[PDB]
């Protein structure tokens, strides 16, 4: 028996926390004499968890293209994933469009509006004594500065929650398929907008620029809207609300971060190790073979980053998170010329969120009488974060 032959990143079983790592944890165990290896559901792919598999097959860009990069696609209708769903030398001329504002220095730029909207978020519920830290928090840090890179009103975090709910998990297609065409309808009316009166923001920077002389289609810029738009609403809240639940229980990680502020970056990066929420496909174009494995066109390799971060060969002590690891060469953020765009930004979200929660609330634990619940799919975390914590002040009215 193997455990790859059912291996489906959408149906994880989950251990007693109520997490996956159990089963990540028996996988990566497997992994030490089966790297790579089938599985039976989506009609059949490969399932890649080996750390030095994934690197192999992640750099092979001529073998493994990024058409696959969602598996089972996202419901984009016919629109595709700007950047992360294009191969060279398409893929290398739009992400040039956008690597300025994405850089450490445009990002860095925000630092001060996040840790004044967690705050904020913060007064919220601080008087209550009880909250759930995905909604309430996770959720919200990242959807409010998505907005605001995208030049959208931060306000209406339940609309864009909405369309991101129906790209990546509504079950019915038709409905799923319906409300992605609400998010294209309310790009088009922004697009137009921006052209007439252009701003600071992302859009208005792509909607602006040209490649090879000529201007981006719309289809292309709705293209750029989704990405950027999936990125803070699923994977940066995923990701944030799997680190709120963890600091929740494990006071030992709790205290230290308390006790030593400056280790919050490398901490962050280890917490991104651990609770990564990524997986991603490829799709195979040409016949070719990774250890064992050969794998032939048509065929869709499914690259399993939290297994491979928990790989013995790559990390002295997998299991355990070690906030001090260096170099902590992690697959969270992915490697190669797809490699997360986002990657500074993140990091300086988190240790912002991380940084002022822990400053305004010290003292917290998982609420005794409501459930958390994990998500499972190709960006997977925790959903609900049930929390309690002494009744406090607001730092503004
Ligand atoms: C914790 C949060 C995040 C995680 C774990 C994450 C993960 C990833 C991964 C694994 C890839 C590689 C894709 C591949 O190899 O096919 C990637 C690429 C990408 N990410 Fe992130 N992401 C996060 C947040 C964000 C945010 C906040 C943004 C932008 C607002 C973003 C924008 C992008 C873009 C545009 C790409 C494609 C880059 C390219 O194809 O060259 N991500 N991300
Ligand atoms: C799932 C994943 C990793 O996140 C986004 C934002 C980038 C690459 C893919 C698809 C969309």
């Amino acid at each position: 028996t193997s455990l790859f032959t059912t291996a489906d990143h959408y149906h994880t079983p989950l251990g007693p926390d109520g997490t996956p790592h159990a089963f990540f944890e028996a996988l990566r165990d497997e992994a030490e004499t089966t790297p790579i290896g089938w599985s039976e559901a989506y009609g059949g792919h490969w399932v890649v968890a080996g750390y030095k598999e994934i690197q192999a097959v992640i750099q092979n860009t001529k073998a493994f293209s990024n058409k696959g990069v969602t598996f089972p696609r996202f419901e984009t209708g016919e629109f595709e994933l700007m950047m992360a769903g294009q191969d060279d030398p398409v893929h290398k001329k739009y992400r040039q469009l956008v690597a300025k504002p994405f850089s450490p220095e445009a990002t860095d730029l925000f630092t001060e509006q996040l840790r004044q909207s967690t705050n904020d978020l913060i007064d919220a519920r601080i008087e209550l004594g009880e909250g759930d830290a995905a909604t309430w928090l996770a959720n919200e840090i990242p959807a409010r500065l998505t907005a605001i890179l995208l030049g959208l009103p931060p306000e209406d975090g339940d609309t864009y929650r909405r369309w991101v709910w129906a790209i990546t998990h509504v079950e019915n297609p038709e409905e799923g398929a319906e409300i992605f065409a609400e998010l294209v309808a309310h790009a088009r009316t922004l697009i137009a907008e921006r052209r007439t009166n252009p701003g600071n923001d992302i859009m208005s920077r792509v909607i602006m620029s040209k490649i090879d002389g000529e201007s981006l289609s719309e289809d292309d810029l709705i293209g750029f809207f989704t990405i950027l738009l999936l990125g803070g609403i699923d994977n940066t809240a995923r990701f944030l609300s799997s680190v709120f639940w963890r600091l929740a229980w494990d006071i030992e990680l709790r205290r230290r971060l308390i006790a030593h502020p400056e280790l919050i970056p490398n901490a962050v990066d280890e917490l991104l190790r651990f609770y990564g929420p990524a997986m991603v496909g490829r799709l195979v174009t040409q016949e070719v073979t990774v250890g064992d494995i050969t794998m032939k066109p048509g065929q869709t390799a499914m690259l399993w980053f939290p297994i491979a971060s928990r790989d013995r060969s790559a990390f002295d002590s997998p299991d355990n998170i070690v906030i001090e690891r260096t170099p902590n060469r992690h697959l969270s953020l992915g490697h190669g010329i797809h490699r997360c765009l986002g990657a500074h930004l993140i990091r300086v979200e988190a240790r912002v969120a991380i940084t002022e929660f822990l400053k305004r609330i010290p003292e917290f634990s998982l609420d005794p009488n409501k459930e958390c619940e994990w998500l499972m799919g190709q960006v997977a975390g925790m959903l609900h974060v049930p929390i309690i914590f002494p009744k406090g002040k607001r730092l503004s009215e």
